[PDB]
């Protein structure tokens, strides 16, 4: 059966490199934590941060939060922003590294909003597989 979860969130919070793991590593269990990397330089993320404002107000369950990799990864040079990552139970129920696979400069609001969907983050609206991963 159900019980109800009950909603703790509303709003996207900002949070820094070595809180990153003891925040989303380390977050709690039936949680969906999807991070999503900006950057002042990359113009996609800007734009991807947009649909995060209002997405944390539409879904207080999923904890939204943002960081620069100002000095997070090493192996990260460039062409891999934007990038998104979505963790449940500390591992990545999907992740998005690239323009393109992030939507694009021309990414609605809607189209994103069943990306973090179909992972199991939210329930939107956008077609949806029977269940690839979810069930």
């Amino acid at each position: 059966g159900s019980s109800g979860s009950s909603g703790k969130f509303g709003e996207l919070r900002e949070i820094s490199g070595n809180q990153y793991v003891n925040e989303v590593t380390n977050a709690e269990k039936d949680l969906w934590v999807v991070i999503h990397l900006y950057r002042s330089s990359v113009p996609m993320c800007l734009v991807v941060n947009q649909h995060l404002s209002v997405l944390a107000r539409k879904f207080p369950e999923t904890k939204f939060v943002k960081a620069i990799v100002n000095s997070c990864i090493e192996h990260y040079h460039d062409n891999c922003l934007p990038t998104i990552f979505v963790y449940k139970n500390g591992q990545i129920e999907g992740k998005f590294i690239g323009i393109i696979e992030c939507g694009g400069i021309n990414l609605k609001l809607e189209e994103l909003e069943w990306k973090l969907s179909e992972v199991g983050a939210i329930q939107s609206d956008l077609e949806e597989n029977s269940g690839p991963s979810s069930g």
